[PDB]
């Protein structure tokens, strides 16, 4: 019913310009909306010149790129313009003397510590923006020094620090900024990225910034020029926090611990400054999670609901600190729950901004998030926030769909809820719901016990297992059942957040009936893998299974595929579905298909002195340079094992089509002739992205040939066999839902199980000879064969001989 239009803007910074909401994010992406639900992108990313925001990107921001962010270190091959903040400065004096401009403060970065913050200005919010200055630097060193893949001198004299000492704004370099070896002290001093510009109660302007390293700092800003008013002298705050002559006042983080994307909001209605920051790492494996603090002053001390400091006492785990207002979660659609799909959940939600409406007092949390089973794909989400009785804004459980706080009747509150508790810990783990009832007698029962009260129109007080959470009841759009449902969100003085979502009233017999209808094992006529047989349905409905022929498929859905040539073997599985005293039954006819020879899906023979695929299923391959992503190198062609083969000079590689392997049953075969061995150098390499990869390695860390996988988990399939240079070796491996075999010249050399499932659901990047870390292969590659299914040992031998 409400309708959404989504965009991919990383690190969104929200700002209202008249009737339009805009968001500016990393990689020069921005978008606009009139309602916060339908977004439309108006930028063109890093495209240059005629860059939507910056015009001629390289020349406009050259002053910043001189220090980092342009084809240098981790930005080699392109640009790194990160996490901007945009706002209207009515006092800014333009270069023609007029007053008022939109300022975009951006960041540029080359390494985890060599970065800078600069800013550009414009008369209109869509740009283009013209460079003004580069104002904060990090990652500089005491004496001349350079980073890998970098020609830029990191000595502190190449920053604005000399100019400041000259003007008398600083007395001179701080000794504490460098380690004994002259390296940048990022244990105490910050990484200069992720800026946030905010006004305090008096209309003074401030800039908070930081990301990991020494943590988050805040500087007063000159409203006329937009330049920091550097403290000029070191010190401590009354309460003991670091003050630095240059970087400013420390308000959160420290000691290398996570924490970026600072956003600070002054709320005149409670007289607090609210500090938001994101812990963990942005990737789907990183446990990105939003944290909330508050202060009576713009420069701290910021504390959480437990009254603990945002600034860490030392190199410790930062999980206890900050109200964790959102992490990984899933309102799982269990069997029999209305709707389709796995339910609504987020993975690594974070780097937020906040829109606070000076008029209606309405508040919105704006951020990007990944999604369960979607990989690194991200979208923007907007959740409304509501001020609780303790002066803490609490986050709505569902994305904003137009709702507002209303008078709520007890009749509309009472009933069964799904309940998610965000806790304090964070990781790749995903929090799922439990089931509780808010009863008419103001008790809570079910998967937890306690009480609830509705106070006034809609404030909530929920007490579970000892803990009192305070928030609001509010009606929200559930995308799964596709109804507006009663919901609640509340926060304890432990800084812990609970979310509740009300379920439809249903008798036990209605539930069991719903479960029976929704229960489905998928296509049971062509079963080639074990079946997952659910033993639970929604609201703790129990499901129990039996077989009519366990020789075919067990009670647990373990299947026994017959001998190649046999007929398909069939059998019946029966489900018994109970809840209370209701019961139902469903039966499933399973047909298990026999084993089969693996099917050739691609064949790169190089027989025509090209990078083409012989079966014609897949496109040609393309030439690479030193790694899988870049280009430049060359592929020559010599006489091979079968015909012509491909030559790798040691500075090139071969990129193969995306989704070459797109399942969990597959095999690869190829001939190699190595001219030289180097450890961790790949031949066949495939990765869903630089974090989930498989590599066939001629010489591995044990000094032997092996199949290897990373980066989570790590599988070491080793053969204890050393590959000879100057000679032809045939290599093949097979993967089969967990088990894996590796073959050297037709001989099995490794059998293991529990091999990763790198390629299902994704559509991975594949290469020959090059990855992201290691020296390319040097020698000859021939007859790359790709299969669906596991190669029989018989097929292995044939390839190894003819
Ligand atoms: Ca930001
Ligand atoms: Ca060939």
């Amino acid at each position: 019913d409400p309708q959404f239009t989504n965009v991919s803007v990383h690190d969104p910074s929200i700002v209202k310009d008249g009737d339009t909401y805009y968001i500016f994010g990393s990689h020069i992406e921005a978008a606009k909306s009139k309602d916060l639900m339908n977004w439309e992108k108006f930028t063109n990313g890093y495209t240059t010149p005629n860059n939507k925001l910056y015009g001629d990107l390289s020349k406009n921001l050259a002053g910043s790129f001189k220090w980092a962010g342009e084809n240098d270190a981790d930005s080699k091959g392109g640009f790194a313009v990160w996490a901007p903040d945009v706002f209207w400065n009515k006092d800014y004096v333009n270069e023609d003397g007029t007053k008022g401009a939109y300022m975009i403060y951006y960041s540029v970065s080359s390494t985890y510590i060599r970065s800078a913050i600069g800013y550009a200005v414009s008369k209109h919010i869509e740009g283009p923006y013209k460079y003004v200055d580069t104002i904060v630097y990090s990652g500089f060193t005491k004496e001349e020094a350079y980073d890998a893949n970098s020609k830029i001198n990191k000595k502190w004299t190449n920053t604005n620090i000399p100019k400041l000492i000259e003007q008398g704004k600083l007395k001179g370099v701080r000794a504490d900024w460098f380690h004994n070896d002259g390296s940048y002290n990022n244990r105490d001093f910050p990484n200069a990225i992720d800026p946030n510009l905010f006004y305090d109660e008096k209309g003074n302007l401030w800039m908070a910034y930081g990301s990991w390293s020494g943590g988050i700092f805040v500087l007063p800003m000159d409203k006329t020029t937009g330049k920091p008013i550097y403290p000029g002298k070191d010190g401590k705050t009354p309460d003991g926090r670091l003050v630095d002559r240059y970087f400013g006042i420390k308000i959160a983080g420290g000691y290398y611990q996570s924490g970026e994307g600072t956003y600070i909001v002054y709320d005149k209605n409670t007289d607090y400054y609210y500090l938001y920051v994101t812990y963990g790492w942005l990737g789907a494996d990183g446990g990105y999670n939003m944290r909330q603090f508050r202060s009576t002053s713009p420069t701290g001390p910021y504390v959480d609901a437990k009254g603990q400091s945002a600034v860490l006492p030392g190199e410790v785990d930062n999980s206890p600190y900050g109200n964790k207002i959102m992490g990984n979660f899933l309102f799982e659609r269990k069997v029999g729950d209305p709707g389709t799909g796995i339910g609504v959940g987020y993975v690594s939600p974070g780097h937020n901004s906040v829109y606070l409406d000076r008029k209606t007092g309405q508040q919105f949390l704006v951020f990007h998030t990944r999604f369960p089973q979607s990989g690194e794909y991200h979208e923007v989400r907007v959740h409304q926030m509501f001020m609780n009785k303790n002066g803490w804004p609490v986050v709505a459980p569902y994305r904003y769909a137009g709702e507002k706080l209303e008078k709520v009747n007890k009749q509309d509150v009472v009933g069964e809820y799904q309940l998610i508790n965000h806790g304090k810990d964070y990781s790749a783990d995903i929090k799922k719901q439990i089931f509780v009832r808010l009863n008419r007698n103001n008790t809570i029962s079910g998967d937890a016990t306690g009480t609830w009260r509705k106070i006034g129109h809609n404030q909530a007080e929920i007490t579970i297992d000892g803990e009192t959470y305070d928030g609001v009841f509010v009606r929200q759009w559930d995308p799964t059942s596709k109804r507006y449902v009663m919901a609640f969100t509340a926060l304890s003085n432990e800084g812990v957040s609970i979310w509740g979502s009300k379920l439809a009233d249903k008798t036990d017999e209605e539930i069991v009936e719903d479960v029976a209808s929704d229960l489905d094992l998928g296509d049971t006529d062509h079963v080639v893998s074990n079946l997952h047989l659910p033993t639970e349905g929604t609201r703790h409905t129990v499901i129990s299974w039996t077989t009519s022929d366990a020789k075919v498929v067990s009670e647990t859905g373990v299947v026994h595929r017959p001998e190649v040539g046999s007929a398909p073997v069939t059998a019946t599985l029966t489900a018994t579905i109970t809840k209370g005293d209701a019961t139902a039954t469903k039966v499933f006819h399973i047909t298990v298909l026999p084993y089969e020879e693996a099917k050739l899906t691609a064949h790169y023979s190089f027989d025509n002195n090209d990078l083409s695929d012989s079966t014609g299923n897949f496109g040609p391959g393309t030439i690479t340079g030193n790694r899988i992503d870049n280009e430049g190198g060359t592929i020559a062609y010599a006489d091979g094992k079968i015909g012509k083969a491909a030559v790798l000079n040691g500075q090139s590689g071969i990129r193969l089509p995306d989704g070459l392997v797109s399942s969990n049953q597959y095999s690869v075969s190829l001939w190699v002739k190595p001219e030289q061995l180097t450890t961790h150098t790949t031949t066949f390499f495939g990765a869903k992205d630089p974090n989930h990869w498989i590599s066939l390695v001629p010489q591995g860390w044990d000094g032997n040939t092996m199949l290897w996988s990373g980066s989570s988990p790590w599988y070491d399939g080793r053969t204890f066999w050393k590959i000879p240079t100057g000679q032809w070796t045939h290599l093949a491996f097979s993967v089969d839902n967990g088990a894996v075999k590796v073959y050297i010249n037709g001989v099995e050399k490794f059998s293991g199980t529990n091999f990763p499932d790198v390629f299902t659901g994704a559509n991975a990047s594949f290469a020959l000879g090059v990855n992201w870390w290691d020296p390319p292969f040097k020698g000859l590659i021939d007859e790359l064969r790709i299969y669906e299914g596991a190669l029989t040992p018989s097929q292995v031998t044939d390839l190894a001989q003819t």
